């Protein structure tokens, strides 16, 4: 029937914006405002547990936004891993397609993220624990056929006990560019196709920053960033340049001063041998030599924490038949509506 909102929903302002919540979720508290929605904390009065709720903002404003909202919902539902953010619930106050304007994702509450807690040197033990969890989550999503492609401290959620969950996976897409400090060179320069080790470069960059307190690579433009990367990796030789699909990039590399790779124990002078060795194997330009998540998990650096039983894989690949369909906003909206109706914890 026609309603303003579903039975058992209430209206409340959160951060000067109107939210509509099921009565089971109480004490909504503003956490943050972002590009696609906004987040609050709330208590599930059935359990007393604190949760995060993300309200999608105008997900039907464009095909780009609607397709993203749909894919995100599918991704979050598909993955079931401790170190990958997942869904406790999904809902809309809408009573029909007519009044379907937005929806809400309920997720475990994570107090902070690695960007907020970074900037000084961490203990190697803390690094071991956090990096181990990142790699477990990557192994999992990779095993479902899904890469992050934009892994960074800000999308690694952490709690006070240093439990970690990967956020915003599977959703990657002037004279100016955004920061790309953690992105793999093959992505920045499109000089060969990436594989899943694209994310392992990122882990390397994150781990380096945890070890030193300093961002490993910056740069004002792609070539400046490349210069910074090569100061660490060395100028690659024949085995690597033969693999490039970008002939001008190959020529550029072959024309540089052919500076050898630095000893990582000197580049990272306070790192243990195991830490330096793992970094050597993650910060590798050759996408076929770079460690996979599963390989990295076997490294001695993780010996204190390693539990093979926790290093699970997805049983089934992520399978969205509509990934490459061009549909109207209304068509995407209808797919999302149905996906919410079909949801079960």
């Amino acid at each position: 029937m026609s309603l303003i909102r579903k039975k058992g929903f209430y209206k409340q302002d959160v951060n000067k914006t109107a939210w509509e919540l099921p009565k089971t979720y109480v004490s909504p508290t503003h956490v943050g405002s972002g590009a696609y929605g906004s987040v609050c904390s709330a208590i599930d009065k059935r359990s007393g547990e604190k949760v995060a709720i993300k309200k999608l903002s105008r997900p039907f404003q464009s095909e780009i936004f609607a397709k993203r909202a749909y894919r995100e919902l599918l991704l979050l539902k598909h993955m079931q891993h401790e170190n990958v953010i997942g869904l406790l619930d999904v809902f809309t106050p809408a009573s029909s397609l007519r009044n379907f304007y937005d929806f809400y994702l309920v997720m475990p509450f994570m107090q902070t993220d690695l960007q907020k807690i970074m900037g000084m040197e961490f203990s190697e033990e803390k690094i071991q624990y956090l990096v181990y969890q990142m790699l477990k989550g990557l192994k999992y999503i990779h095993s479902a056929g899904v890469v992050h492609r934009d892994l960074k401290p800000g999308n690694l959620a952490v709690n006070e006990d240093c439990e970690l969950k990967i956020l915003d996976f599977g959703l990657a897409r002037t004279g100016y560019v955004v920061t790309r400090w953690y992105r793999a060179p093959e992505v920045i320069l499109s000089w060969m196709h990436y594989n899943q080790t694209v994310d392992i470069w990122s882990v390397g960059c994150i781990m380096a920053e945890m070890l030193t307190g300093k961002t490993l690579f910056k740069g004002k433009d792609y070539l400046d960033q490349l210069t910074q990367i090569l100061k660490v990796t060395g100028v690659p030789g024949t085995e690597f340049v033969q693999k490039l699909n970008d002939k001008a990039a190959k020529s550029y590399i072959q024309s540089l001063p052919q500076t050898p790779r630095k000893d990582f124990t000197q580049l990272f002078p306070r790192a243990s041998p195991q830490a330096a060795d793992l970094l050597e194997k993650m910060l590798e330009l050759d996408v076929d030599k770079r460690l996979t998540a599963a390989q990295a998990l076997t490294h001695p650096f993780f010996e204190p924490f390693r539990d093979p039983e926790e290093e699970t894989e997805a049983q089934q690949p992520f399978d969205d038949s509509l990934e490459h369909e061009k549909l109207t906003v209304d068509e995407w909206k209808q797919h999302i509506y149905k996906e919410i109706v079909n949801f079960s914890p």
